[PDB]
């Protein structure tokens, strides 16, 4: 079954082939499209057909399939499976693996550069205190002084459930959120309950309304420990408008590196729940949600208010307004300072080009309409105008439960 | 099976079971999302008219009542004999606001119930057609002060008989692609445009020009016709404070009216069913104003904004069409003609979406849609989980009639 996407602005039409090697389900079905709802320990048993069908593309992308070094590895994986219960990646697997689950986000607009990243494979880890340590090496290499290189560290995977590493943060850097006897919030709303987790476990906040947070870590399923990132490691952006000169006189900035680090790499059945991962900004995280979402920071009355718009009615759109001039900051504020950033119409059209790429090489790109269109000016940016096909391949990123609502504590 | 969706600024959660109605199909499956696609016999029609009849009994509370069977057995007689049947006016006009009700693509759908319906299956002639077409422009129109409303031409028979208004839209502007080689006016309409040229229409080749009407009575041939011009009511586009903008020579038409669609109530199909309501502005100054392939004018307005054109990151784009909507609004609402901003028309759908879950279980409702073309975030239907699926009765997208009909 060959399916066509159509570009309504073009009139270019692609035929999906890809698709149908999707395992994974979508949560839509022939009755219900699920495609704007947020969130819709393995056996032997399970396990050999997921390692199989991973070293078969693996050995397929090598031009090896079916090579002798092929099927020796596949004896050798399936051995190890029903003697030891799991199985140990090769280097080159994981390296293959890491960057296919980065090909394969069907939620990621900056996938034109999957095939450059920077592997980091922590599987020697054992203790929390190792975990900073590859932590700190991980966040000082991608920032590389403002020229922002992608890479991921990988973490040893889950075994019995009952042993995970996991980073608790969501962000490697992210600031800390404060909830005031009086209601308001302090700092990023987003992070309170980690904010409070941080201070329960001894964390000292600083209280401030930027206060980079600790990393909290767990090695080996114990108990997580506290570490602070050398500020020295923390690259961040203050920022400024090329013509508003009050703009700095809002106290903000930002950090230069967005680094996930809460989500679940799978790669041939197996479990890496401590991935966390880094590539760089486009400015609408920072510049629609991180500071206008009304759960964020939530600027724009302030950023309205300075300008002087009109705010008794909305038909003004003094925030469409304001929205755009504190993307228009943000964007300034990191070229200035030599950060790497992307703006929405340039990683849009980098993405048509590597989605149509992938259609002539790979034969599809899945790929998450509600999430690739961006925060702003969805129309003027041509993602708007494509069609697109949403499924799911192996290797991926998958979402876990918060590890403060699974954790056993050991005291 | 009772599914939840969830807001995600505010974290009302509300719980869909209407979904389990659902009859239609979405083009998506377990393996494949499709929700970005823009397009994915006497037995059939009893259960048809049977499901649509309990839900009409239903809703004026006389549900296996005599009423309701002993209609339920005269469509049945009706259908067995004839092998089609009538809608009662009551039962018409029920199904045509209840195919707004169900318009899962529709933002303004809190507007649902105060439709005004002309009934209009008497017509037989598009002299006829177009005579209730310029009643229906009139009366929606009101003089700026709009007024919903859907005129019913006659059902599907054995389509070879259908009714269609051939145009997308009662009033649109035309297209003329050029020798010069790019396009006159609006580059949507080009072909609709050469349809009416080549059918007798003498073109004024303007920018602006509204267009003929095509109507198409009983599967003949259809027949031109211009809308009396005092029945368009046009606005001049200025900006509350860029004078310059009025010399861009900007107007757009007050009454939206979306004529090609295929009302489907109890199994019975209503292939001429012009309706119209009115317009939220990104409509107008993002899509037909700024759309690549439309009017395309976002280069010419940051010119004359002087903006850093240089490179994307400036943003000259986004500030440029911003203006552009500020500019559309300001106009309709100096002009006195019904216009709803973004802002205001989505908080609207959200409390519309309230009110359907406690009231009917719940809201079909297409993310992909719904969410303004600028902007999205900072509205709060970008926040707003949805669950889409297809209810009858329903508005369906139909052939373009020039692909199908016979000279
Ligand atoms: C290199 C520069 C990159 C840019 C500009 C980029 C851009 C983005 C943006 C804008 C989103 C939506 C984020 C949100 O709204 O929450 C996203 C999602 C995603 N990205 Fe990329 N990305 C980049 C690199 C990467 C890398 C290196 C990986 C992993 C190796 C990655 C994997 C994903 C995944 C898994 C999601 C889904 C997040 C979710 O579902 O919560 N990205 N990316
Ligand atoms: C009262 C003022 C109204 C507002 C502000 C409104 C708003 C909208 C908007 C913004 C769209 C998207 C249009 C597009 O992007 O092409 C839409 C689609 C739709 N609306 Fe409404 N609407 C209104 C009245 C109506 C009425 C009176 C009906 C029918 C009786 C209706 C049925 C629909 C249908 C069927 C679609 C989508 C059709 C498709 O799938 O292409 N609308 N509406
Ligand atoms: N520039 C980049 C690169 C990769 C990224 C990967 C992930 C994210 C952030 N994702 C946050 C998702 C938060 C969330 C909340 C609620 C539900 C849900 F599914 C996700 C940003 C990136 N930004
Ligand atoms: N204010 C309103 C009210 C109701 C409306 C109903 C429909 C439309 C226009 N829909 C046109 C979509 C055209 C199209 C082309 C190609 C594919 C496809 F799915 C739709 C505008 C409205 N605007
Ligand atoms: C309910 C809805 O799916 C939710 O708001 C999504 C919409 N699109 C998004 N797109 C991106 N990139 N990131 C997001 O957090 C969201 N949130
Ligand atoms: C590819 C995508 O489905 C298509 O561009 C859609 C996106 N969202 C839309 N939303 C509305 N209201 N109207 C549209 O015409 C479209 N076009
Ligand atoms: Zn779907």
């Amino acid at each position: 079954r060959f399916l066509k996407v159509k570009n309504w602005e073009t009139d270019v039409v692609l035929t999906d082939t890809l698709h149908l090697k999707s395992t994974l389900e979508t949560g839509c079905t022939e009755h219900i499209c699920m495609g704007s709802i947020m969130l819709p320990v393995r056996t032997k048993d399970q396990l050999f057909p997921l390692a199989k069908e991973f070293l078969d593309q693996y050995y397929s992308s090598i031009k090896r399939f079916g090579s002798k070094a092929h099927m020796d590895r596949l004896e050798e994986v399936n051995k190890e499976i029903e003697s030891t219960s799991t199985y140990q990646l090769k280097d080159t697997e994981l390296i293959y693996g890491a960057k296919h689950a980065w090909r394969n986000a069907s939620r990621c607009v900056g996938r034109i550069q999957w095939s450059k990243l920077q592997v980091f494979d922590a599987r020697d880890c054992t203790t929390a205190h190792g975990m900073f340590n590859y932590i700190c090496n991980h966040v000082k290499y991608a920032t590389n002084k403002g020229n922002l290189r992608s890479a991921i560290t990988i973490f040893p995977q889950r075994t019995d459930g009952k042993h995970d590493f996991r980073v608790w943060n969501s962000q490697l850097i992210r600031y800390a959120g404060y909830k005031q006897p009086d209601g308001s919030t302090l700092g990023d709303p987003a992070n309170v309950q980690f904010t409070e987790i941080c201070i329960q476990q001894g964390w000292k906040a600083p209280r401030g309304r930027f206060d980079v947070l600790p990393l909290l870590l767990q090695a080996n399923g114990n108990d997580p420990e506290l570490f602070q990132i050398p500020p020295e490691l923390v690259l961040e952006v203050p920022i400024r408008h090329p013509k508003f000169d009050w703009f700095k006189d809002l106290g903000l900035k930002w950090y230069g590196l967005p680094a996930v680090s809460n989500m679940l790499l799978e790669i041939g059945g197996l479990e890496f729940s401590a991935c966390p991962f880094s590539g760089w900004y486009m400015g609408t995280e920072i510049g629609v949600r991180d500071y206008c979402d009304n759960s964020r920071y939530n600027i724009l009355e302030e950023v309205a208010k300075k300008m002087d718009l009109d705010m008794r009615k909305t038909s003004s759109l003094w925030k469409d307004q304001a929205l755009v001039e504190i993307n228009i900051a943000v964007l300034y504020s990191f070229q200035s300072d030599k950060v790497t950033i992307v703006d929405h119409h340039s990683a849009t059209e980098s993405f048509i080009k590597h989605m149509e790429n992938e259609y002539r090489c790979r034969g599809g790109c899945p790929a998450d309409w509600v999430w690739i269109v961006p925060p702003m000016s969805g129309s003027i940016t041509p993602v708007f105008h494509q069609e697109m096909l949403n499924y799911r391949l192996t290797p991926s990123f998958e979402y876990q439960p918060d590890p403060w609502n699974t954790h056993v504590w050991k005291g």
